[PDB]
DNA sequence: TCACAAGTTAGAGACAAGCCT
DNA sequence: AGGCTTGTCTCTAACTTGTGA
């Protein structure tokens, strides 16, 4: 019920995100537009979210993704997927079914249905960049179209990507939008070139 | 699941459906397409049909209504309502969620299922023509859109209209096809306009 | 299954990667296309790969060979041999049968299930290189064509080479492209033409 | 390997013929028929129309089986069935076990059957006389494999044959066509009827 | 009554690609 | 091996179809 702050803080480790130049191919599984912040991609289908940060946090440090509805007027609202799909069967034998956003690759993975907040979130350690590499990239997967009927029902929302020490303490959030739709890279361009108006 | 008769079958008292004349408008609710023998419909909108009869059957009569999908390779499934419909908490105060077609107004309605084809239906005891009238007419609601998500997902439907005698034996029978859509006079007038080839 | 970094990664070591030049000469059976870092190779035929090193490892250091698909999309997929390939009579009697990758003599040829990630891959103990050659040379095969239906199924894959200590520590790694065709010579030779437009 | 039950045309005593639908060979059907070579190219999992001409009606619980066999000599004795990759992948009709090829659409009263000996899959339907003003029974099958799957047919020409049977199993009626199951009914048929003559 | 939103589908040739004249 | 075989791409588009100036 009650709203998590949304408001990008790098923190003490300048956490910043990165994503894939992917184009608008029409043919796209999931892409990025840098204008909008916003995440075009396919239902269940893998998007990769990079982590950037200047100096290596200390070990037992954790990510978290939380989705929220994007308008003030339903952000006091649990973002959940649709009936159907929460019923479809499709688990990956880690996630709960009711849940949104899935964590696909990593082994320890965790799921949180908070006791207060009944809100949503997915949780993995993080780890450094493998031996030089720039970043870390965590896969994705949204498993519910944007415009389900029955959950987000053509509401836009935004992932809120927040890093945490072993205690739950804030040490960085950043934030993006996120479109789930058939066609990802249609949809962008069309959003993108409408924005002139 | 053991498909139900379709054939039509006045029978002994001569059963007929009698249905409304609308018009393809803008702004209809219900309209009945005679060329296509098919009702265009809105969600939980009233489909007035009608019951002709030559000769009054004995008392204890009753009408039945079941739906059934029309297409060869989904006949054998349960005509249900959506996962999301059968939540949103709609009921008349009568009708079970899951049930797709409902009676308004009728008190001494019953919505069943059957013991082995375990399919839905909804019956009320049939009641002669009120002095003065030549038929009786029946309210039906239709609780999914024919394009709903985990429920009839685009797949075109068949009423089926049964009259039973008290012992559930058949009398008579006729169906018609059921499209339930947002625009009932655009979706309508598309479809003759495309018999044409 | 943890996504392993495309990370080319020479180390400390310089490890570096080389290939014979067969030309694309129809009837060839293994081709490397220097532009496109792509091996083209007949289904379970040799493929030779060397290894080039400026300093010798110490002993007990191995050297890792992975599977894994190229395009984002199925990244997170694991490479599996086709349905139809795994239970074909194929083994040498050391390769697991659903095994794609596997090294020709080798006699202390490993190959793992990996428990945790579920990716294929086969291990050599390192051998410095014999006396007058500047490099190790590995036989590999390729056990399932990349058009396999219900294996690669045409999508284009990448051979991660790594470099290990005993203890399975990174040392050094690289990698390059594989298609598993009937004719190696034309599609080496198609490919690399049409990278002209 | 697997014994080869015949595929002589045989009408018996109750004149067993078969039907097909003229379709044509169009650019973007899904199932078509060719008399010259009385074989029919169709597409996986589409519908697949086949008539049943009778002279005479058959006794009650007569029933009608179809069963696909190799048409070239060193492959009949090879038993038919779906590839490992369309095995394990559900298609599941609600009624057909995932690895036959042939399936039976609509008729609910369907058996999908495995030889005690000859370990050849064959489906069964129970003889339902011509809804008159039909003077055919119309089947509706299934092809659930590309005549070019790997691991399954492996581009092997196969040949249907449809048994007329009594409760028993006995013979009565048999006739039989060539099934080429591809991508593009039209275009391999028109291809091969374009070789054939001459 | 239109225009838009947002998931599903289709054309036949131009190719991909394995196999056999 | 050249020719052919045979399924897929390209993929906008047009078509669904419910919702909105
Ligand atoms: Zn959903
Ligand atoms: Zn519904
Ligand atoms: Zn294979
Ligand atoms: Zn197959």
């Amino acid at each position: 019920s009650s709203v998590p702050s949304q408001k990008t803080y790098q923190g003490s480790y300048g956490f910043r995100l990165g994503f894939l130049h992917s184009g608008t191919a029409k043919s796209v599984t999931c892409t990025y537009s840098p204008a909008l912040n916003k995440m075009f991609c396919q239902l269940a289908k893998t998007c990769p979210v990079q982590l950037w940060v200047d100096s290596t946090p200390p070990p037992g440090t954790r990510v978290r993704a939380m989705a929220i509805y994007k308008q003030s007027q339903h952000m006091t609202e649990v973002v959940r997927r649709c009936p159907h799909h929460e019923r479809c069967s499709d688990s990956d034998g880690l996630a709960p079914p009711q849940h949104l956003i899935r964590v696909e690759g990593n082994l320890r993975v965790e799921y949180l249905d908070d006791r207060n907040t009944f809100r949503h979130s997915v949780v993995v350690p993080y780890e450094p960049p493998e031996v030089g590499s720039d970043c870390t990239t965590i896969h994705y997967n949204y498993m519910c179209n944007s415009s389900c009927m029955g959950g987000m029902n053509r509401r836009p929302i935004l992932t809120i990507i927040t890093l945490e020490d072993s205690s739950g303490n804030l040490l960085g959030r950043n934030s993006f939008e996120v479109r789930v739709c058939a066609c990802p890279g249609r949809d962008r361009r069309t959003e993108e070139e409408n924005l002139r108006k």
